[PDB]
């Protein structure tokens, strides 16, 4: 029920969240919308992001979501082609970790739920 069952613990859930953070890092698609701040901070979206992705979305609110990354929006230029960046990215991390492919298809259609990318790009 919660991510740390889907992973089978907190060990595999710091592997997936440092893996998941350090391609997001590399990845010069994305990596200029955390330009203006810092590595932990960066981090704790990643964990955000995936732990939205596995499916405690309750915590985040489309509501919060789009004021949350309208700077983004407005002001760095966020648009769709960089949203499914960050998705793919967490899918690549995971397919790396051994992260059965089923548990991959749940997590994408949650990371890519079209209510969530219309939050986001506040579209
Ligand atoms: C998609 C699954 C998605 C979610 C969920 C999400 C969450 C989220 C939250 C909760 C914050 C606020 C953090 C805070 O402390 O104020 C937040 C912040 C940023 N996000 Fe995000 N975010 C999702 C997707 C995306 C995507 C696709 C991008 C693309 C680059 C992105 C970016 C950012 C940025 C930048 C911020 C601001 C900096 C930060 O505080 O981390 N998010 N997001
Ligand atoms: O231990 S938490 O900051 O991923």
């Amino acid at each position: 029920s919660t991510l740390y069952e889907k992973l089978g613990g907190t060990t595999a859930v710091d592997l997936a969240v440092d893996k998941f953070y350090e391609r997001v890092l590399q990845d010069d698609r994305i990596k200029h919308f955390f330009a203006d701040v810092d590595m932990a901070k960066q981090r704790a979206h990643q964990k955000a992001f995936l732990t939205y992705a596995f499916g405690g979305t309750d915590k985040y609110d489309g509501r919060y979501m789009r004021e949350a990354h309208k700077e983004l929006v407005e002001n760095h230029g966020l648009n769709g082609e960089h949203f499914d960046a960050v998705a793919e990215d967490l899918l690549a991390t995971l397919k790396e970790m051994g992260v059965p492919e089923d548990l991959i298809a749940e997590v994408a259609a949650v990371a890519g739920a079209p209510a969530h990318k219309r939050d986001v790009l506040n579209q």
